[PDB]
């Protein structure tokens, strides 16, 4: 399984600190055969990142519409995505679940626009505290993983990631994670194959900064991180090198 | 009050149909000084529509956050839209109410972080069918517009939209012009009345080349904010009605 680095900037940036963090990141020499390196700014800063960041450096969007075109004001098609030549989009993200009502039924959709219109998927899911402390981790994971799992038709095209939700004053351990990580690629080796779930690269999605970074991807089953607030330093070069 | 007509593309467009559609648009010579045109691209073409069109066509976003900068992945916050110089952000489109689960709560914390962030808004209201049937076109509209029109401090800078919901699925520019005076009355006796003749009200049902003149020669109506018809060439035609 080929490494996966994610940055998602969330919302933030201005176009002045979006000009010198790519300029740092640019001064990474890694070769992208190796790994995969994907830079997740925000909708409008889209192009402004793209041009700045060298081709080494791959790039999404952090929502996709699951509508097509149409009236839908606000909205993002995966058609308009595919025009752009905008090579990754997120679903699913905790934040959009959180602040905006986005359901098991919406990733789905999400998803298979995005795969009909060619686009390359990171799918986020996880459980909550509640969630965890009644002991509901693997019921949670399997109703939110076997939501969309199903749809995925190239093993390299779509990559999961864990958000340990419930983790609010609590830390996970790169153990605990490893262990969800191993729970997630059995639950898609029983819905679409093991070489599918052999082939297919799961993040870790919660807390990654440059002290945890390689206590965590060294784990077998985790394939990299989609990372937040560390994304928006400089030092995200070093969490790179992780998985180098 | 200076005449506003604005372009919400929605969800429509390729890099190539922007491409000639802002040229076309880049033909018509209008005084920016006199009248206000707006275009309103999808997030990730607002580079590119902004770049192509001249700068007498002012530009925006068809939706802002409720949230500043943060932890809120997918969102576009009211700071992010000035430090781009994006000048105006669509809030409470009825795509977004039916949709997008989009409240009046939402609609007031979206302005509210607007006008923090010197953006200017273009917001949107309006009764359904059922509202309408019921007779309760007025109080309908009173608690939205009441939603947010105290945070107004500067009323050449909200606009404000009629959306007839209840013909979205055949409204006379008379019926229209109606709605508008009440809602000229509304803000009238919330803000005073200074204020209420200084707001834009914009007609945001279905506005194409034909019934364009026939709407803004109406005292009350302001504007359109223009959906299908904004996509074609034409729409040179509908600023036209506003020159």
């Amino acid at each position: 399984r080929k490494y996966f680095v994610a940055a998602n900037w969330k919302c933030n940036g201005t176009l002045e600190s979006i000009k010198s963090l790519t300029n740092s990141f640019n001064n990474l020499d890694f070769d992208p055969s190796k790994l995969d390196v994907v830079v997740f700014p925000v909708s409008v800063h889209y192009d402004h990142t793209r041009k700045l960041l060298q081709s080494k450096f791959s790039t999404g969007i952090q929502n996709v519409s699951k509508f097509g075109n149409g009236s839908y004001t606000g909205e993002v098609s995966a058609e308009i995505a595919k025009d752009l030549n905008i090579e990754y989009v997120i679903i699913g993200h905790f934040d959009r679940r959180k602040y905006f009502h986005e359901t098991d039924e919406d990733v789905r959709e999400k998803l298979q626009a995005s795969l009909k219109n060619n686009l390359k998927a990171v799918v986020c899911f996880g459980e909550s505290l509640e969630q965890r402390e009644q002991n509901k981790t693997i019921e949670v994971i399997t109703k939110q993983v076997k939501a969309f799992v199903d749809l995925i038709d190239n093993f390299d095209n779509v990559i999961l990631v864990y958000e340990p939700l419930w983790a609010t004053g609590k830390t996970a351990t790169p153990e605990q994670a490893q262990l969800v990580h191993k729970e997630i690629r059995k639950i898609v080796k029983d819905t679409c194959g093991e070489k599918q779930a052999n082939q297919i690269r799961i993040l870790y999605g919660g807390s990654v900064n440059t002290e945890n970074c390689s206590s965590l991807i060294q784990q077998e089953d985790i394939d990299g991180f989609l990372v937040g607030n560390a994304s928006l330093k400089e030092s995200f070069v070093d969490i790179i090198k992780s998985a180098m």
